[PDB]
DNA sequence: TTTTTTTTTTTT
């Protein structure tokens, strides 16, 4: 029903008015219906109104395509012609047929990336989409249905506004009362919160200490460690849970007996959730392989995590930017997006770590210019802590954590506090 | 490959006992595979046990198909043989093919939806699923394969866990003993260690020393040179070995008979390893020039290095980043990763050496923030010495490693301690 | 013999761990050798094991080939068999048709250079050697034996490091004994020297000095000068040579008589090598250019330096940089780096010239950090040099050499030996 | 091209006295040239001379030829004229011919050598050289040059040498009795020559005046101006010239028949050179603009100069640096290095300005140190005189000149000395 | 050819 939906773009204000936002040219033909519509849209484009047959012959004529193209053109045009119709079957007609149009080239997409992908590498006609992103463009093919949400109203809705404030199933609260106090109730679904540390004075410590509090809170967690192997990690969730230093595990001070007791007595613990760790090769995950991790571990060991932690999203890939084709602030402003935009998608409290400056290094403070490969990072963040250690307080066994970036509450108040980090069990404990 | 796949689940056991739980009779054919296939299922689900060819043709004979196909299924049962191929390249050519199926199976059930979806309510069928199912079942067809484990539990996983803390099966010892102690064990495999210090300062000697102690204790050590050679380095190593000293070399006060013996005494040791000494142009090799020199090593002879030491990571060049197109801090973070990435890869120990900055000279401290080119490869450390000279320490023969970072302990505990240097013997020594 | 070469690559283990190693694509032809071959290695590289037929005809033959290729391949596996032949004779066999295929290989791609070579420029087909290479490819052909020779093995190789011990077959002796005592014979071959000494200090007194020792002594030398004419050098040379002050060349108190005969004195002398002088623009010559320069010298005139001193090393270009950089360091270091890689490729001792920084300017003593231009200069340098004459010892005619970097010796031993300069002769005389 | 060749081995002298030694039978074909030429070898050896062309036909009278041959021979005689060619092209044309030749011979030699190697052993050609003579007949083949000179050699070309030192063959005089005392002779070909402008001290002033003394002794001038106009410049040279002061000819003192009186005064004398003024936007001329500008200027003026003048060094800009900026120490040191590579390409000497510290501007005495160009200018230039001027030095209409660097000479011979500089006539007169 | 981030280096 092309022709209708073309004549009713031309002698039909009505129509246009809701269908035009959403037609596209990739959902007509490859013959004379997409060369009308590519001439009526760029008439729209160049004189924001409908074009009339004069319009559309005058266009016409004044275009490059060959002999057999100029008259199905032509011919289309001539057949365009108003007829007496009702605005609604013509509506749910376009949306069956848009819909229609999209889930077809949705599959043709599909087949096709399909049988790209099975062909030998460096021939593979790169800039292909791979088959990781399969499904999720299944997704914009059902997401077309000629309602667009134009937004909220502050006036008109907010009782459903109001039955979002004592929810608080946004919250996700920590363990620690400091970072529960400064937070306001805890971190929040759909973020990305960022330690900034330095090289070697914890920022993966930190992350463990968090991982196990959460595990302790009946949540599972997803520990994703980009450098370090899964047995580190794991060795240092070991310390933290079981108060068995990493001298005494690497001495070996503790027998099998002690060990599996303790996992046991943790086990029959019921407000105890489940961590799993995954390690990547250093530049080699992206949020596209986190989302396949994410399915993955759904289906095979139905595993929905809340609290997924990456280890540092600095040695993360784009998976939109080509390797080292933009400089650091881009690249790593884009990767930290992607790890929002996958946060939010998944509802989960998102947690990483990054790199300061080679300035900022043994410094008794750490400023927010300080972060080292993208200011962006500060700017796409919701929360951001600073790990600070000097050589006193490397002495009393203690850290002192700044509030840089409080999107959850007021930074200025509880802006420094010194935590108790036992490095030996990998733990963070307050001094309240 | 569906006959070698029947093949081998009637003969071979082990790769029955891998592939059977992921096999469904949707993935081989709509024929004479998929009769066979349904045989074996149903007699494995009588018996349970794998039937024979014999079994075959008994099931063939009391349950009977249309002859048609019939003739078909007992011509197909004609040429699986035993056939001892490769267990791991069975298992991933199934894979691949299981995979491959599921992909095509995916996508008719998606086309075959999406005509039923076209096809008016009064006639189309009930069976088939929503448009709304499209995506996860396409999911469903991408998470396919024959990896049991997705990642690493914390809690289901604490048996094997264990294992790797009765046994090291990380831990390379120092044969130094102020080294073990600072390091709790030794260092670590798929690790990169790094010695900094100014230029001539003596990173080639620690390295040296280190190699001639891990060839003391059974190790194979591969000794890489961008830059020194290949013979230089040799003689370094039978400085530090024969106890001779440079000068004695140069100036001749050294008899044939005295070298050959040491060498023959060396070599009727049973605690005695190799070193291969290798020289490439300074910026001429990158870490797949090291895996192709690898593979050449472990084909033309019966060396698979345990340690590596590479003479200074500085003077390689990426196999990502094209020759100077990045800055000094890129492309050195490149090739730290790619060496780390090479040593998890070939479970191996990695050690380097970097130079610190023109301001660190001629100091008597060189902090972290001394290195020289990039400052992501402290980051990409696991364990980094600093080696400081003085005149006070010159004058007696000793010099001051400090520890940088350690992933391996508290770099706080022992951060500085002496070590004495006899340059003419290229060798640490430990005070005592 | 491709088809026994095949046979026993799938068919044998000692034969396939015997040849393996030196197979390459290029060797079988262009058509199903090469196809079969390509298949095995791929097989290999990613499973590490010899394949099967089946493997061969069903897990790889299904790929992207033409149906002629396919036919080919289909052929040439179905004609595979073991054969029982004696594995001496096999290998020599595999042997004689490898060094014959290399060496047609070899011939083609000395045609294609020459026929390329004859076109005119813009056409010329860059990254193609030149003809100058054509008797390197064809001895690289030559020697295309199956011998293990992958580095230096410690323990097999001893002898050889032996003979290289006793012969001193690296050292080049200088004329002067306290370059000698400091260096414990002389410079080595693949050695890049530096002179620093800042403006109008030396620099090239030094140099030409170094020149005329060497010259003196037999050994070919190539002055190549970026900063300075071919004749202004050579003036220097003589005055060096002949015992006449450099003003006298120029008043004009010297007859032709003396300065012919006395040539003719040296050109007598059998112990005199040849100077050869050449000049190029500031900033316009590369380690390629070199390279050139050395390949004309030796195809027309000749002519094999064992010594190469250029004048300048910071007013030469880099040949891999390919934008030129404000940055002094990269660029400065890359050259350096190209001027070593081409000394150790040619085995001749390199000296070469760099710029002290003008807080060493008048200054009694000159530290490793007043190095101007780089500081990865003296990172890459085997010996570095500073004269540090201020005012006094210009008044005695004496030069102070502090020994910044040292790899022939301890640079703390003899640091300092108050050369005697004379500016006159251009001409260093020591203090004995 | 063998006829050509031929024909002027009979019909010239020059050129056979050149091409003989380099010409072998093998060289011309296997019919008419081969033929002829042993005629001309044959006769060149019987009777050491030429033959006629008659005498060449005798030679085909008397020798041994084949019907086919003799014609061919007869005809290829007839074919020979006395044509008169360009003797450069034709040494040129020849040796590339003698070169491709000798290409081909030695690669079918190789290819027959190839083949016969791959021969029974029993049955083979016993004269056919083995395989590993290869690489060396090829090198036979491109040690094929008529001429052969790579750089200068040392004791090969002392003769040539020597008269390069009494003809001065180098040296410029300056027209200032001073200025050659320090030079020893004046000025080099092939250099850079900069003058320090001080405070205010001087602007082209200095260059203008060099621009007439140049043109008084025959030399031609290319007065390169950045800050100026062409004629601002021009009218300085008048000043210097006509002895007409600079604001008598604004203010029209001077009238137009003394001024073409004088102009065809000057005209009259023969010791007169030509002047070419270019102007160029600041920073808008880069040492390869210059090139262009001599190519034109040969190209159509056909005016090839010997001295290049530009007016200011700081204004010039990189050729390849992109970022230009109006005083920064790495574009003046690119410049310098640009336009000294422009003077040694050119062989000319070229003569620049450039600024100098504040502390070289308020102390009578300049240091090196004290220069606004630091390690830049004083590494790139063969003579730096400092000019400076002092309000004692004004009142007597007098500037110290002071030499800062000089490669010509010694720096300490004659360092300061006073120069009568006239700032209306921009003239410098000699101070007896 | 400019523009902007980050780093590293060096010169004043
Ligand atoms: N095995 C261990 N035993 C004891 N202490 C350890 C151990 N590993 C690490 N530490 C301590 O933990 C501190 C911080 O560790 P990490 O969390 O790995 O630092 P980091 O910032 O994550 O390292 P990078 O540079 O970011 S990869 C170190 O400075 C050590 O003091
Ligand atoms: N060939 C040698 N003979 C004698 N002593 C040497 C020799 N090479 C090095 N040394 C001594 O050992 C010190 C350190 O040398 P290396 O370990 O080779 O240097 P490095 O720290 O690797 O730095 P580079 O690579 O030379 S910039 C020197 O300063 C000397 O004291
Ligand atoms: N013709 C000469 N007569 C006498 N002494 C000279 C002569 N040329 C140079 N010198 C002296 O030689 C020294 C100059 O060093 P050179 O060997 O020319 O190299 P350089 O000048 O230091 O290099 P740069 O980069 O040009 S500063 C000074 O001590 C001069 O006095
Ligand atoms: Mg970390
Ligand atoms: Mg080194
Ligand atoms: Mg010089």
């Amino acid at each position: 029903m092309v022709e209708i939906i073309l004549s009713h773009l031309i002698f039909d204000q009505a129509y246009f008015s809701k269908v035009w936002p959403y037609m596209d040219s990739e959902y007509f033909e490859s013959g004379p219906a997409k060369n009308t519509f590519k001439l009526i849209k760029s008439h729209v484009n160049e004189y924001h109104s409908v074009p009339s047959i004069n319009a559309l012959n005058v266009a016409l004529e004044n275009s490059s395509f060959t002999e057999t193209e100029y008259s199905g053109v032509k011919t289309l045009i001539s057949k365009l012609a108003d007829s007496p119709e009702d605005h609604s079957w013509l509506v749910k007609e376009t949306e069956k047929y848009v819909q229609q149009r999209a889930m077809f080239n949705a599959t043709s997409k599909i087949i096709e990336i399909q049988t790209n992908a099975e062909l030998p590498p460096e021939k593979r006609n790169k800039k292909m989409p791979d088959v990781g992103a399969i499904p999720d463009i299944m997704r914009q093919a059902l997401s077309i249905s000629f309602d667009s949400y134009v937004g909220h109203d502050w006036m008109d809705d907010y009782e459903a506004r109001w039955l979002s404030y004592m929810n608080k199933a946004r919250k996700v609260p920590f363990k620690l009362r400091i970072l529960n106090k400064i937070t306001k109730g805890g971190a929040e679904t759909g973020t990305l919160n960022v330690l900034m540390a330095g090289v070697n004075v914890g920022k993966s410590l930190g992350l463990c200490s968090l991982a196990a509090d959460y595990l302790q809170l009946g949540h599972n967690v997803l520990y994703i460690s980009m450098q370090m192997a899964e047995e580190v990690c794991a060795k240092r969730i070991d310390a933290n849970m079981l108060d068995v230093s990493l001298d005494d595990i690497d001495d070996g001070h503790i027998s099998y007996a002690e060990y599996k007791g303790k996992m046991e007595k943790w086990r029959e613990k019921s407000t105890l959730g489940r961590l799993i760790v995954k390690q990547y090769p250093t530049g080699g995950a992206d949020a596209n392989t986190f989302r396949s991790l994410l399915n993955e571990l759904k289906l095979k060991k139905n595993f929905v995590p809340t609290i997924i932690i990456v280890d540092y999203l600095g040695i993360c890939k784009s998976c939109r930017i080509r390797v080292y084709s933009e400089n650091s602030y881009t690249t790593v402003k884009a990767i930290a997006e992607e790890l929002r935009a996958l946060a939010v998608e998944t509802e989960t409290v998102l947690w990483t770590a990054a790199q300061v400056g080679k300035q900022a290094w043994d410094s008794s403070d750490v400023n927010m210019s300080d972060i080292a490969e993208s200011a962006g990072l500060p700017a796409t963040a919701d929360f951001m802590l600073a790990v600070i250690e000097t050589e006193e307080l490397a002495a009393a066994e203690q850290q002192l954590i700044k509030q840089i970036k409080s999107r959850y509450g007021d930074k200025n108040k509880w802006n420094k506090f010194l935590m108790g980090v036992q490095k030996g069990n990998q733990k963070w404990v307050e001094i309240e």
